[PDB]
């Protein structure tokens, strides 16, 4: 059996909530967020990775469009191909498209591989979050209720399983039997519960949270 509840923040594996601003870079924050946790597990150091590095450098070859959107999976592939990603401190976020300024001097992580989970499987998603770490996912965030969410287990009747906003599942649990995913957003600390949103779990792939999950790994060799 899996634990009833997990919260990778309690294991020191989750950096501060970031603020994407007017740049549609949530895919980039989702990607680095998943990698930050694998890095902490392997090295003992928690260090924000450079979302801007991805925006500026993980571009056309990876099907990504900088501030106009992208994919976590090909973000990971870029880090594999590039043999590194800079720290956020060395390559901080500017919420706009820029020229690629990747520098191997300031590499703070690598990526060995990534794994994609099957569409809609919230049981498989739960197992990965428990056994692997935070999982990059897309959600359907095209709803005023999403922007307006303040607290509780978010359930939107009109939500769809088509995803358009990258976020990071850092855990799961229940509140009085209402099951939820613990989701790290990139809209700063003032959104939701200190930048997090708890989203309805085991409710028919609500908002497409398990439509396109994936997580990276950093192996010993
Ligand atoms: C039915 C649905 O929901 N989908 C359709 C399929 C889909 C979907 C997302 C998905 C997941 C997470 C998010 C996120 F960011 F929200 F988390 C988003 S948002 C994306 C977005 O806004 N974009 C994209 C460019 C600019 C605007 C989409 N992945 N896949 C699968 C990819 O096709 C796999 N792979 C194919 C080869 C690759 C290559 C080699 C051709 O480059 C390109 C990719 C959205």
């Amino acid at each position: 059996i899996l634990p009833d509840s997990v919260d990778w923040r309690e294991k020191g594996c989750v950096t501060e909530v970031k603020y994407q601003g007017s740049c549609g870079a949530s895919w980039a924050f989702s990607a680095v967020g998943a990698l930050e946790a694998q890095l902490k597990l392997k090295t003992g150091k928690l260090v924000s990775l450079s979302a801007q590095n991805l925006v500026d450098c993980s571009t056309e070859k990876y099907g990504n469009k900088g501030c106009n959107g992208g994919f976590m999976t090909t973000a990971f592939q870029y880090i594999i191909d590039n043999k590194g990603i800079d720290s956020d401190a060395s390559y901080p976020y500017k919420a706009m498209d820029q020229k690629c300024q990747y520098d191997s001097k300031y590499r703070a992580a690598t990526c060995s591989k990534y794994t994609e989970l099957p569409y809609g499987r919230e049981d498989v998603l739960k197992e990965a979050v428990a056994n692997k770490g935070p999982v990059s996912v897309g959600v359907d965030a095209r709803h005023p209720s999403f922007f307006l969410y303040r607290s509780g287990v978010y359930y939107e009747p009109s939500c769809t399983q088509n995803v358009n906003h990258g976020v990071l599942v850092v855990g799961y649990g229940d509140l009085n039997g209402k099951e939820y995913w613990l989701v790290k957003n990139s809209w700063g600390h003032n959104f939701g519960e200190e930048g997090y949103i708890r989203m309805a779990r085991n409710k028919g792939n609500h908002c497409g949270i398990a439509s396109f999950p994936s997580y990276p790994e950093i192996l010993q060799g």
